[PDB]
């Protein structure tokens, strides 16, 4: 096909729309894959809430930063990989080499930004269309036979919540408690990825009765409402030694609040959850001596192969709702009214 | 609505800046020549709010005017000397009355013809009574086109909005031969038909923009190769299926200075751009530098005799698919509210 | 043949043209190297070298000459169809010879010239105002056998311009047709000669000089009025009031352009083939009859280049010349800037 | 490159083409030297190969293969406009690109190509069926991309051929219009699938095998006729008493040309593209109707070709092909002489 259908945002202010665009060829070094599922998540939103001053992605944009494919043509001198492959996709594009490249840690390039390398569907081309090229083969993850709709959400909702975790991972020992905020989206693979790899136990905290519900269900020990008796609640189910770690995937200020009045002594929070202007207040009698706060970024390389051996494995259980490429901007006016249940994955 | 008697129930623009209104006003008679039919169907035309739209010093069409220029029927009365019908027989109604006489008329070109302004000659529902009505008289046989068994409500819209981007396509389709590129921008109710129609009548590459994803959509059912959003990226995400060679015709249903603008944008050299709708002001800039060479320009008028004749025979052979939303006589004025707010899914029909 | 040549260079922005002294071309495989014998003057030169620096992208030094006749020289390596001492028109607007349109016989509208970097001699390629000048392939080649080189010269440009505009839209111009000419300078002139050879169309001629009028008369005008406000009116009075079937608007003015949006008939045409800057037609709903198609052409293709050669040679083709030599070539410039050369300007080296 | 390369060749009058080994040929100035990739054959070179020692002339030995498809190998001194590695189709009626249908993009009607001894490949020239070819000129090249080249090479005469006596009167064929195909098992099947891609017309097939009009119907064909003494009046019958638009006879025959005019309409059309020898229609007054235009057509024009393989590209052309090994060349005459071969016959070197 000499074309290709994508969802694109291509206008400051409007909704996506289903386009027709050039279907891309690799050059040297690229991939091109036929994408099997694309998944949507709030970002998406975030990005296309931006006023005209502070976006600086270009337009158009094919929209999808959670990204699964099977090989479909190998540009120039690419090996590695073979024609019907299934893979997923590194988001976190770096330039491959600087220290912290070097190290594996390429969702925290220190070149990335000057050299204009942008993650697909956040400035450079996304997944949500019917081929998408990648830059490098080092940006491919194979899944094997994994359903790549169950795919798809691995490579952010199940990658960003393992990134924050292995943070700290050495403190969630036996012993330790792990709160999370949220358990939406992300919180809800949080906890099945801290109930994987750690003996930690795991406080819930929601707004909503139905997502603590399924909280319970996926490991969670104990369930707290949010609000202003959520601290009160999670102290009180944890005597008065607080949470050794907090992971925060709401963002807001009041859940930051609330997990600066839990945290432990010498633990963590993790502002993984995005609200503009929302802030820890990291200061002496603000926060506990030795309790570390961070904003973390995505994932690394090897983190996404360790995410994905844990789907492989039967350890992750993302819930999706399935639609088709034409039902991508209704998927995303879904997830504006928080309508979708877990993950939304578009397939082509 | 079962015909009762000796006056119809008629959608008429009565005074400058109102809305049309039904009336009961008496059923014509036809004289020597002319043809009376029972309207089976009676379209809605953009045009129709542009006429009404119009001040007092600019509508030179009279009142009251029986509004619609998109009519369909059947023969109900043969006036005097009037062979070739006979009562019953569907026929569609050919708009753009001309003379009949000058060199353009004598090569069915009436939509061109040089005399009907001087005569007086109008089209119905544009100076003419119209076809919004149970009954409606048309002046000559030679503007009766017979439409057999096909259905009034998908046979009406052929009138123009069919006819309409027939004749823009006709007037440069040897330049649409396979390699070639035609851009339509507009899907609405000429654009969705024009598209079928490049489809049926060339091997061009059909490539559509419009401004709702619903629309885009629309493109694609109908048969478009490719859709693209309208605006200021319109004319880089042509040139991206292109291969930035330029399209060999633009065919511009919106015909808003912007629209013509992505036009002149993605014509390629030696091509044709077709504005065919209707924004008071907006123009084309044909100069040099402004525009590729050889890259011609027009404003069409309706269509052809001839053409008429051939877009019925397209829908005949099953090759169009006239999008459609039927209403009553008495929601005339109502239909032509959800058409001023572009609520209409394809073309509006009044069916009596 | 000697080592060295003379010719007419354009050498540096805002500058004017000079006489200078360069190596003679040889022709590589597949060119053809021509003695010229006479290579014609026009106002678009004095337009190119108008740019301003930026502007200009048509390179530095560029012989001047974009209407080229001569006889061939030398044949490069592998190019049959002509023999040494044929007579030759040069063909002006060169193209890729491969893409749809090179193949449909329109190399003026080629698709690939501009990427490939393909221009006029003359217009980025070194022209024919000098002793010897190349042609990049035969094709380029017209024969004009013992037609006089001084005026076959002229036929290249301003014949070859409006026969093609003519040629546009000649099945609009049979009998009963009229045909608007405004300007009868250099191209109406012969426009108008084109139009009575290959039509029964009505011509009116329209121009701001009672010895223009007169002059288009002389040609074969049936009419002829003065241009300005008053045109339109005067055209339409002549015609009972019904338009004209064709205006090609040889003077390309804002005020003609108008004028011929004002006359042109409905289902008509308007060919605006005068240049000036900023100049253009606005087609529009109200602001142009119903069908009146409009546009710029742009030279002619080289069947249409042989079409104007057999007119020249039945003798239904004159084109008023004045000749220079090569060193006066710069002095011919001047006059043409200055609108003094009756006619069109020809250098014979 | 070796040498040497084997060919397909006639040798000798009422003999059976034979591979044998000749030179490799080297590009001269202009020229193209191909690796042939697909090498069609059609039932052309069995007439070619059917004419009587009493008529030859001149020509033997000839490498066989007018539908010749390659990647450029090597460029002649002076061609640009390909590299290697191109993929390109050869546009078959070579003319002398500098008479005026020449100039006009209509080499297959050129009228010095005849006087000029230019031939075309396969039939006076080496053809394709042989490792590799040389092409006269750049300009009878016409890339393909990445089509596969055997479902190319049928189209440079399958396609062209029944592309072109469509073209000729496509603006007869619009909606409303009926066309009558004429036999429907090589260049009838395409010019089926090809009235069905570039117009509205309705599509009557005739043929003498049911198979091959079932065929028909599945490519586009709106009915199906038996050819015969009763076909003229079945046709008839579906078009009321009409009549047929035009008549696209791929067969030929008398017979054939005889229903053509018993059903062309009034200012209709006959093409008469098949081949039999002395067969011919009677075009004089009350022997067909008034205004139906009779031609026998040739080949077609490479602006035609480059369509043809654009409607190919977009998956509007599909003709079923039988490959052969470049060694198998005879074994492929010898299935196409017993009409065993379904669709068209392609060799591989
Ligand atoms: C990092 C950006 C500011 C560009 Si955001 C939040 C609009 O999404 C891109 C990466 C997707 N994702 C989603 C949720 C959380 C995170 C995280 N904590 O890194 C990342
Ligand atoms: C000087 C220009 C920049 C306007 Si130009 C590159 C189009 O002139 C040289 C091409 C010859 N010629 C001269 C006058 C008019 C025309 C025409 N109307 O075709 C063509
Ligand atoms: C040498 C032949 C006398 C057999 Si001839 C010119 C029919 O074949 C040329 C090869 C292409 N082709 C095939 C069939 C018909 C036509 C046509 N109608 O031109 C052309
Ligand atoms: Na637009
Ligand atoms: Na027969
Ligand atoms: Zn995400
Ligand atoms: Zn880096
Ligand atoms: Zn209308
Ligand atoms: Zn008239
Ligand atoms: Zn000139
Ligand atoms: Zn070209
Ligand atoms: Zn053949
Ligand atoms: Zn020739």
């Amino acid at each position: 096909g000499s074309h290709m259908k994508a969802v694109q945002y291509t206008e400051i202010g409007s909704e996506p729309v289903v386009v027709d665009i050039p279907t891309p060829t690799p050059g040297p070094g690229e991939i091109l894959l036929k994408v099997t599922a694309a998944g949507l998540c709030h970002s998406d939103i975030f990005v296309m809430d931006m006023p005209a001053a502070q976006y600086a992605y270009g337009l158009p944009l094919t929209l999808g930063h959670e990204g699964v494919g099977t090989v479909a043509e190998l540009g120039e001198g690419v090996t590695g990989f073979g024609v019907g492959d299934a893979v997923a996709v590194y988001g976190p594009w770096g330039c491959g080499a600087c220290h912290a490249c070097a190290r594996g840690r390429e969702n925290y390039c220190t070149r990335a930004a000057d050299l204009g390398i942008t993650p697909p569907g956040l400035g450079s081309p996304g997944s949500m269309a019917e081929y998408m090229i990648v830059d490098s083969a080092r940006h491919l993850v194979p899944i094997g036979d994994l359903d790549p709709v169950a795919a798809a959400p691995l490579t952010d909702a199940g990658l960003t919540p393992y990134h924050a975790i292995s943070r700290v991972l050495p403190l969630l020992g036996p012993g330790s408690t792990a709160v999370v905020i949220g358990v939406g989206g992300l919180g809800h693979v949080g906890i099945q990825i801290l109930r994987a790899v750690s003996a930690a136990r795991v406080i819930a905290v929601d707004l909503d009765d139905d997502r603590l519900a399924l909280a319970r269900e996926v490991g969670a020990d104990a369930a707290v409402k949010s609000g202003a008796g959520a601290a009160d609640a999670i102290r009180e189910l944890t005597g008065g030694q607080g949470a050794t770690a907090v992971f925060d995937f709401v963002g807001a200020q009041s859940t930051i609040d609330t997990a600066q009045q839990v945290v432990a002594v010498d633990g963590h929070i993790s502002v993984v959850g995005i609200h503009a202007g929302a802030h820890a207040k990291v200061g002496f009698f603000m926060i506990p001596f030795g309790a570390s706060v961070v904003t973390p970024y995505w994932g690394t390389r090897s983190e996404l192969m360790e995410v994905v051996a844990l789907a492989r494995a039967g350890r992750l259980d993302i819930h999706t709702e399935t639609f088709t490429l034409d039902e991508g901007p209704a998927a995303y006016r879904r997830l504006r009214e928080g309508s979708i249940r877990g993950r939304g994955v578009v397939v082509p």
